[PDB]
RNA sequence: ACCCAAUAAUUUCUACUGUUGUAGAUGAGGGAUCUCGCUCC
């Protein structure tokens, strides 16, 4: 198996040596903000938008179908939808001319409306949250944090930005006023104020904030500035219009009366200093200027509506002549008669449709109605000469506006772009460490000229570095970059090379090639061959001449790949006093690259990240065409000190001072790129993924791991072997008993409460951090004891085991060892903060003073609450089918001991489909339960349950050595009764939760990785990883909305990890998976590389041997099959993983029945 | 002098914790048979 090409983000700490310049920007980034004003403006804006999108009709409030959308928006937010649309059109061959005047609208896209409505509702909810926050009376810091978080959430690339995009890229055919312009204008102010707010309230994000950008490639930086404002004004001047000249721009010879009517209508706005302009300029925030386009639109719409209303009323011809609809009152009485006849036909068809009794007949009537409507529209569009002329005129006008607009948009874009790339980048090496050097934009020419004159590389401890790289996209941006403005010097030079029209006109844009790969290939070949080009670009001419130029390719992909592959070079020079000279002459900025590790000579180990960076500079990596590559662009961020506590010194740490931070991108195994999968048509997806899987073979799978499914704390892991598949129960059980063979080593802490004292007189607890104990060196250094004492302590404290299964909850890796009980504090913290979160949520509701009364009863103790708990744990859809007696039986089943009632097989089967997950609630794990129904001391009747029931917490079996039993009850109870004294916001608690979850997954990842490696090495083959239930595809609603959903997190993380080894298909995000085929098929399997999924069939507690038996409370199977769990598995709860693995493997085998 | 009993060596988290610190984990779903326009539902 061979690795892919992979890209990882990387960070570093920066220390300032001399930063006089760069600092200026930071100074200039200061802004002002006002909370209340922002909230009010956002509320008003959101109020207005609804009138834009949503159409009338209380029966169904929904987004107008007929709304039009540009391709642009879709490509940034609706990838999948777009793709689907394309395929739909393409496949169907609804394109009998291979290029067309295409148009599209919302109603033309499947499911888009639901998406847009959801986004709008989410934004409204966030706005309400901000309003409440503003009106809040919390403590100062609390408030500040809350606000910050809210802003953060609001500002994400799933939010307001999206809406703005939508707005900016949409239009209405039937607008009557001028709302769209107002929304367009207000968008910019909202954006700027959001920016300001972010700036203000969030100066202490872990990543800091962007301040400047730099790149290594000389291509981009050398861009000289352009006086955009003057060109802006020049362009703007073209919109000036004289009222008399409006009709002189078209060939339509409108009647004098009609033209006078239009003039009067336009003159209606000739007042109050209003200035008439051809179009509209949002970019300049124009207001109090009237756009002719909009006026014509309005006139069109209004007269159309009036005419339709008149026909719907069946008024006479003479009455039409008396109307003011000058655009339509000029038609013939014959045309009016034909139109009225068609309208009467439509009325009859509608009456019949209302009289329709069958779907097919109604469909036929609707088709006839559509045909008649098309006939009416054809007649209207053909016969109405005045309408025609109006339309023509309108069209004439329209185009011009856009013309100018596009140019303006481009200019703006360009300006925005150029405002970023301030500095050219260089790296200096000295005494085994690296300094970062930035050169100002304006000195780049002299800097480049000077460097080229220096001597070549020399064997000395001082050196300088500078890159040069070429990529397909880079080249394309060079070639066709903003050619419209004529600012692209490069594009000028190459002009003679381009293809020509029939007219001999040079077509200065990519569309000239009409999608022919064979043409694009040849063109870039030529380009490269171009003498001019070679002057600006430094490239391996010798190699490329044969490898690129003088070659042919099957598809664009190969060319792309090749180009990307070869074009990468690195240079160095040496000279005395370079550091001084650069700062002296070119205003050079200097940074010191530093790390916690980089400083230390203890090369014992280093963080993962660090290894990459060090490996890059090694001599060997140079020979292999830089198997590790560094991207050409970088970012700089700044972070303010968070200091908000009273004085007494505390200690030195990060966050106590301002810090500069570096951002880069690095790649691995670049020599072997591959087409990265993304959102695609299902067919392509399936074909690709299946092709990848065939790389394996049936007989290469030596082993498999099962990951179980359960509640919030995660659950057990175990292995399976082919050999286990014996013929008889006796042989099976005998085989299984060979644990000594097939097993793996683990460690257990004998005593959680062990402790010792250091030379400092400070206590150390084993359960706080095993590391300080296990590791010989650490122990020695900390406690100065002898090696013999070390050995004695180790053998006394620690116990060894060999097992097939593991409790993954507490599992942790330490110094090449597996520890079952290694990490308690993490798990304790998770359960405690989950409990507080839910108690907070419950007390948040029932804000009205009647019977608030949470009771924390630790027991159900009453009916009508059991039912509600059952309701809470079960699926609605399945739950609805049960009768009250069935419900009761359900409850009993849930709560009652397994042997109390002889549940029928049908009852069991139906039950099993109800619950989300299984677990004991009476006798094993003693989880405390909440309800709030208690007005008065409880009674079987009354005491309405609608105040809800909730699953709070769990007692771990050791309690903990942490804290004390009495105090945990107190802590949890306190959290209900004493809300006020706890100074934490809901909106932040979620965040704090998330991380904890996030962190804890790490341990799991590590353990699985370790075991995988181990087994692989031992056996010399690849293994299968099986997980119960495909989760990522779900809704994730409610509490979960911002809580993580632990299994989802694991799902993604695990996948990510494996990606390195190249054992899974190159999927960029898991969301793309077409997981529909899994549901309800015990024999089914979904395969992704070596990773797979199976349905949750509820096989738990199923005997591994005899299948029939049930394992509840005894290590020995009650079915007398000879099976015993004592010697094999840590606990009976390991059993679920084993079954999972078995089943999965079996399925895997079966799938290749008709393929291998 | 007990309640706003909280915080705490890191590129950054999580446990811990003070001057050779220790354990595990760790990236970013944005690109050209164009662009911008007009009927009718």
């Amino acid at each position: 198996m061979e690795t892919y090409k992979v890209t990882k983000t990387i960070r570093f700490k920066l220390e300032a040596q001399n930063v006089p310049e760069i600092q200026k920007d930071i100074e200039g980034l200061q802004s002002e903000f006002n909370l209340a004003n922002f909230v009010s403006d956002l509320k008003n804006y959101l109020d207005q938008v609804r009138n834009y999108l949503f159409s009338e009709g209380k029966e169904h409030v929904f987004v107008n179908n007929k709304i039009t959308i540009k391709r642009e928006w879709l490509q940034n937010h609706a990838k999948q939808e777009w793709v689907d649309f394309l395929e739909k059109n393409k496949r169907n061959n609804s394109l009998n001319n291979h290029t067309r005047r295409i148009q599209m609208s919302i109603g033309d896209f499947t499911g888009l409306a639901s998406k847009i409505e959801g986004t709008f509702d989410e934004i409204n909810s966030i706005c309400k949250g901000l309003a409440d926050a503003a009106g809040a009376q919390a403590n100062k810091r609390t408030k500040r944090e809350r606000t910050g978080l809210l802003l953060k959430r609001l500002q994400a690339r799933k939010a307001l930005p999206s809406l703005f995009s939508l707005i900016e890229n949409s239009a209405d055919k039937n607008e009557t006023g001028n709302l769209s312009l107002q929304l367009k204008n207000k968008s910019i102010l909202i954006e700027q104020q959001l920016a300001a707010g972010v700036q203000t309230f969030l100066p202490a994000q872990s990543g800091g904030l962007p301040v400047a950008k730099a790149s290594f490639n000389y291509y981009t930086i050398n861009k000289k500035p352009v006086d955009f404002g003057n060109e802006k004004s020049e362009l703007e001047s073209r919109l000036k219009i004289s009222i008399d000249t409006i009709f002189k721009l078209t060939r339509e010879n409108f009647s004098k009366k009609i033209e006078e009517a239009i003039t009067a209508d336009i003159q209606k706005e000739l007042n109050n200093g209003k200035t008439l302009l051809l179009g509209d300029v949002p970019m300049l925030g124009i207001e109090n200027y009237v756009s002719l386009r909009q006026i014509l639109k309005n006139i069109k719409s209004n007269q159309k509506k009036a005419f339709s209303d008149l026909m719907q009323s069946g008024k006479n011809y003479n009455e039409l002549k008396a109307t003011n609809l000058y655009l339509l009152n000029t038609i013939e009485q014959r045309q009016f008669d034909n139109y009225k006849v068609k309208t009467n036909e439509l009325e009859k068809l509608a009456v019949k449709i209302n009289q329709a009794t069958n779907d097919n007949q109604k469909k036929e009537l609707i088709s006839n109605k559509q045909r008649v409507a098309k006939q009416r529209g054809i007649i209207m569009r053909d016969n109405f000469a005045t309408w025609k002329s109006f339309s023509n005129f309108y069209r004439t006008i329209s185009q011009e506006h856009g013309k100018i607009l596009a140019l303006l948009k481009g200019i703006e874009k360009e300006r925005t772009e150029s405002q970023l790339l301030k500095y050219w980048a260089l790296i200096l090496e000295n005494n085994g460490q690296h300094k970062l050097i930035l050169i100002p934009r304006e000195k780049a020419a002299s800097c480049k000229q000077w460097i080229a004159s220096l001597n070549p590389s020399g064997d000395k401890l001082t050196k300088l570095f500078w890159f040069e790289s070429l990529t397909y996209r880079s080249l394309q941006k060079l070639c066709f970059g903003f050619t419209e403005n004529g600012n692209n010097k490069f594009n000028k030079n190459i002009q003679n090379l381009l293809p020509k029209d029939n007219s001999r006109k040079i077509i200065n844009g990519e569309f000239a090639f009409q999608g022919d790969e064979q043409k694009k290939i040849k063109f870039y070949q030529s380009v490269l061959e171009s003498k001019y080009a070679q002057s600006v670009l430094n490239i391996p001419i010798q190699q490329v001449q044969a490898d690129i130029i003088n070659q042919s390719f099957a598809s664009l992909d190969d060319f792309q790949i090749a180009l990307e592959k070869i074009c990468y070079r690195l240079f160095a020079v040496v000279e005395a006093n370079i550091e001084a000279e650069l700062l002296k002459n070119d205003k050079a900025q200097i940074f010191n690259i530093t790390s916690s590790d980089l400083r230390k000579e203890a090369k014992d180990k280093i963080k993962s990240h660090t290894q990459i960076w060090k490996a890059f500079w090694t001599s060997e990596n140079k020979q292999n065409n830089f198997e590790t590559r560094l991207n050409p662009e970088i970012t700089i961020t700044y972070r303010q000190p968070k200091q908000s506590k009273i004085d007494r010194s505390q200690k030195n740490n990060r966050y106590l001072h301002a810090q500069y931070t570096l951002i880069t991108t690095i790649s691995e195994h670049s020599n072997s790129p591959t087409k990265i999968l993304s959102f695609m048509s299902d067919d392509e997806f399936k074909s690709s993924v299946d092709t990848f899987n065939k790389k394996f073979k049936k007989d290469e799978i030596k082993f498999a791991f099962g990951i179980d499914n359960g509640e919030v704390e995660l659950s057990t892991l175990g292995v399976y072997f082919p050999a286990f598949d014996k013929t008889t129960y006796k042989e099976k059980v005998a085989e299984l008993e060979k644990v000594n063979d097939y097993g793996f080593e683990v460690l257990t802490i004998r005593n959680l409460n062990y402790k010792e004292t250091d030379y400092n007189g400070k206590e150390r607890k084993i359960i706080q951090n095993p590391s300080y104990f296990l590791k010989k060196e650490n122990y020695l250094r900390t406690f100065n004891k002898s090696e013999t004492a070390y050995q004695k302590m180790f053998t006394e404290q620690f116990e060894k085991k060999k097992l097939l299964t593991l409790d993954l909850t507490t599992a942790k890796v330490i110094c090449g060892h597996i520890v079952t009980n290694g990490d308690v504090p993490a798990l304790f913290n998770l359960w405690l903060k989950h409990a507080q979160r839910n108690i907070f949520e419950m007390n948040d509701h029932i804000q009205k003073e009647t019977a608030k009364k949470i009771v924390l009863k630790n027991q159900l103790d009453t009916d009508n609450e059991k039912l509600k708990f059952a309701e809470y744990i079960s699926k609605e859809k399945e739950f609805g089918k049960l009768n009250d007696d069935e419900k009761m039986k359900y409850t009993k089943w849930i709560f009652e001991d397994r042997d109390q009632n002889n549940f029928t097989e049908v009852e069991n089967k139906k039950f099993k489909r109800c619950q989300k997950i299984y677990g004991n609630y009476s006798t094993k794990a003693k989880a405390p339960v909440l309800f709030a129904s208690c007005f008065i001391d409880e009674e079987l009747q009354s005491v309405t349950d609608i105040f809800d029931v909730r699953h709070i917490f769990k007692k771990r079996e050791d309690f903990y050595a942490l804290k004390t039993e009495e105090e945990i009850k107190q802590l949890i109870d306190s959290y209900n009764t004493n809300r006020a004294s706890h100074d934490i916001s809901n909106e932040e608690l979620d965040l704090k939760i998330l991380n904890t979850k996030k962190a804890l997954v790490a341990n799991a990842v590590g353990v699985i990785d370790f075991l995988y490696k181990h087994y692989e090495r031992r056996l010399g083959g690849e293994g299968l990883i099986i997980k119960e239930g495909f989760g990522t595809g779900k809704v994730e609603d409610g509490i979960e909305k911002f809580s993580g959903n632990i299994y989802r997190i694991l799902e993604r993380k695990l996948y990510q990890k494996f990606q390195n080894y190249g054992l899974v298909p190159p999927i960029k995000s898991l969301m793309a998976v077409r997981a529909n085929g899994i549901e309800n098929n015990k024999n089914a399997i979904l395969q992704l590389g070596n990773v797979g999924f199976i349905d949750p069939a509820g096989t738990s507690q199923e005997c591994p041997v005899c299948i029939e038996g049930r394992l509840e409370h005894t290590t020995t199977c009650p079915n007398k099959c000879g099976f015993n769990s004592e010697r094999i598995m840590h606990s009976n709860d390991g059993i679920a993983s084993f079954n999972i693995a078995k089943r999965g493997f079996n399925n895997f085998v079966k799938s290749k029945t008709d393929k291998q």
